[PDB]
This record gives structure tokens, sequence and C-alpha cells, in this order.
């Protein structure tokens, strides 16, 4: 394993196995507009959350 | 079942989806963004475009 790098322009979508999907909504400077569907089960968290979070677990 | 999240993320930061996926904006350049996705071995990352192309 390794990290995979990519360019996905505003439009464009990547996917997270066959059920997740991260769509590039935006760009102004140095931030991205993103949107994210996914099952319900499946949490999303921005990192800051999921360690917060983690920390409470 | 679905739910659907909008959110921003500058250059170096991340979002998790579940417990073993990252992706993290590297980049900016006009409309193009580079991103790192971190994933198991044994979860597929695709191009959406390219999926479906695969899946004709």
């Amino acid at each position: 394993h390794h990290m995979l790098i990519l360019t996905r322009r505003v439009g464009e979508t990547l996917m997270v196995g066959d059920d997740v999907t991260v769509t590039v909504l935006g760009v102004k400077g140095n931030q991205v507009r993103i949107g994210v569907n996914a099952p319900k089960e499946v949490a999303v968290h921005r990192e800051e959350i999921y360690q917060r979070i983690q920390k409470e677990k």
C-alpha cells in the first residue's frame, strides 16, 4: 500500500469503493469545496472532528 | 440508505471516510485539485468517469 495521488477538477468525482463518492464542487484560493455521498453507516468527518471522536472512544 | 455532506478543506487538510480511508488536499492549480487517498489494499479507488466506462 501507499497513498494514491490524483487530480480532480471542479465537477469531477472519485470513488472510494463502490458506495462512496467525493466530488470537487468549487475552489477559492487554497480552499476546496467538497461534496460527499456515502452509506448512512459510513461516517464522514473532517480530520479535526475525527480525532476528537477517537480520543473520546 | 444514504447521507450527503458538503464541506470545505484547505490545502493540507483531510477528511476521513469511515475509519480506514482519508482524502487530503495536496494542492490547488486553478480548477484542478491534487488529492491524496490512503485506503486499504482491498478498497478500490476509481475516477468515476473511468469506473463508468469499465461498467460497460
